[PDB]
């Protein structure tokens, strides 16, 4: 009973059922075509299906990686040459704050009412070289709105700023898919953003991270990326064209109807329950917080282990105050309702 | 007309074929096992079809990773914790080079006779922390032997040393198929070894890297692996598995001889032209340099392209010296025999 990894572990809809029936269809046409044509179309696919209208199409500009950490990484090592200290949203899924780390980048934490509720101070944007921003945040699911994008760009190109944007878990959420394209080309920052397939879709890790940089980035991504892969393989990319077609064709509205009651499902075992109480009211995410008073969630993770049910304690995401995230656990969405239901009733009695 | 790419771009065999029938079939056993199971049977499949029995299978050991070029970041990386120079193979594919050279590791070119022919200098020895060796190495086809492997081994325990092999090239040369595990942990020296399944068969790009690496390595492997990601699709594994089975059935050795084939074609096309010859005539590599007098491997290439004929310089290949690949290209040979026919046609009166 995991609900601990935030991947898609729930079964095939109808329709991408077929598009699994089909894959030697699909290699065929991956063998048939120019691996680029087919990149284009699952590039505009996805782009299309989330709202993002002025991605730039020009080949090229947005580069297919294995995964948003393969991505994260290349971004990371771009930065560490020119750039010192980034400004990273806390709390934020910690690999992201490991891997900027990891490559020599020192950390200066925002924390999301900051970040959200008003412009960054001057003095903390003069003081870094990048400003990374989770829009939709995991674990808290909170949605950079575009007003604040857009005064967020324009500071960030004020003060000669990257601005970095990683929104692997933009599918779920209709208020991140405005077109946050328009957005930083109209601002005219130095950015970055990091797409992700990943989490939306049960493709057993079959996936892109998908790297997009302004023509001026100043940073060696291109280079870099072109360091560690050619590519990503044709198949994946005609898959992530199918799932996003079917996604087009009223599977994404299923996917948040699903997610919807999932959520709902985990809210209404827990309700009653202490002392418990859930942080993100509003979030549309695939990943759910749940804290309580007087337990520990790392407690909690222990005793849930006993019972064979898998969460996470939330102290790794406040990766600059760890303690911060003490009284919480994250609960993974994007699971058969049945598995998620019989975890959380565990949960239930546990406290 | 492309005979750049390394990647293996011919025909599926008709037992290949109908892997990719059952496409459908292995989505739903990766849907129903858990991933290390089909992982281990992967591991197993890939490693005993090339001789490498003393691979260590204990879970956790061999870490899959997306690509070779991401298990090279991941060591690249774990290497700068501890490691200042690193002796590499000149020539070879110049990723690893501008990897480790991009994780801030000193590089000091150790040339194949060198390499091959004697025991490493003391004076080199005590200057770095690893030595790194591609074998098969790309471009040349050179095969480290296994009296040589050993020595190496033993001079790398001896002084401390990380023993690195990149065996991407393994399964299109039997010389690279004695058990090169029980070789290393006979020495006792602290080893890493990175495996790749994606240049033996055309599987659109569908492979993983296999980073493989002693008990006291002494480097951060697993925790920077942990940080880019948790594993590969298991469907990929899957795939992995049954072409492997496919190749110990026969594939293998039809596979040599197809592209023994296709080194025939070239090596008839062109070794009676100019001022043409063939810098590395045991190869058994799927790619092939030939070098010519007079002009420049640029040069050839460029009149190449007019013809819509794509090969590679080998300038890149000479990492640090590039001029010494200055009247060279390289050629792939995993591709369907007409196409490439046409293409050495036409730099046959190119030349
Ligand atoms: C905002 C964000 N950006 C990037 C990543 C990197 O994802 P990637 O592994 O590279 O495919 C994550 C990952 N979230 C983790 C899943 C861990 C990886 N899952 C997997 N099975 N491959 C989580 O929320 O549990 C993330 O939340
Ligand atoms: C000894 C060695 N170790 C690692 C790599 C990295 O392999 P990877 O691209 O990550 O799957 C190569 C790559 N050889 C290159 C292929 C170029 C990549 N092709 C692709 N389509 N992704 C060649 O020889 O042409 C290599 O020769």
């Amino acid at each position: 009973l995991n609900i601990a990894d935030g991947h898609a572990r729930q079964a095939l809809s109808p329709g991408q059922q077929k598009i699994v029936n089909e894959l030697p269809v699909l290699w065929a046409e991956s063998e048939q075509r120019p691996v680029q044509q087919i990149e284009s179309e699952a590039h505009q696919a996805y782009f299309t299906l989330l709202g993002q209208h002025g991605y730039p199409a020009e080949p090229g500009r947005v580069l297919s990686c294995y995964s948003s950490s393969v991505s994260m990484e290349i971004l990371a090592r771009s930065l560490s040459a020119s750039v010192d200290r980034v400004a990273l949203v806390h709390p934020t899924f910690d690999n992201i704050a490991d891997l900027l780390r990891g490559n020599g980048l020192d950390l200066v934490p925002v924390e999301e009412d900051a970040l959200h509720g008003a412009d960054l101070s001057a003095e903390l944007l003069s003081s870094v070289g990048c400003v990374f921003v989770t829009t939709p945040n995991n674990p808290t699911g909170r949605v950079l709105a575009e007003e604040r994008l857009r005064r967020l760009a324009e500071q960030c190109a004020e003060h000669g700023t990257v601005l970095a944007l990683d929104t692997s878990f933009r599918g779920f959420d209709a208020a991140a898919h405005y077109d946050h394209y328009a957005v930083l080309q109209e601002a005219g920052c130095r950015w970055v953003v990091i797409e992700d397939t990943g989490k939306l879709w049960p493709t057993l890790d079959l996936k892109a991270g998908l790297l997009v940089f302004s023509e001026d980035i100043g940073l060696p991504v291109e280079k870099i990326y072109s360091d560690i892969l050619l590519g990503v393989s044709p198949l994946i990319l005609a898959l992530i064209r199918e799932f996003s077609r079917d996604a087009a064709d009223g599977g994404l509205a299923d996917l948040h109807a699903f997610i919807l009651h999932n959520r709902s499902v985990v809210r209404r075992a827990l309700a009653g329950v202490e002392g418990v109480s859930f942080p993100d009211p509003e979030s549309r995410s695939s990943v759910e917080r749940v804290a309580f008073a007087g337990r520990t969630g790392t407690e909690v993770w222990e005793e849930l282990q006993r019972h064979h049910v898998f969460a996470l304690p939330c102290r790794q995401f406040h990766w600059a105050e760890p303690s911060d995230g003490d009284h919480m656990v994250r609960i993974a969405l994007s699971r058969s309702t049945e598995p998620l239901e019989k975890s959380v009733q565990v949960l239930r009695t546990v406290l």
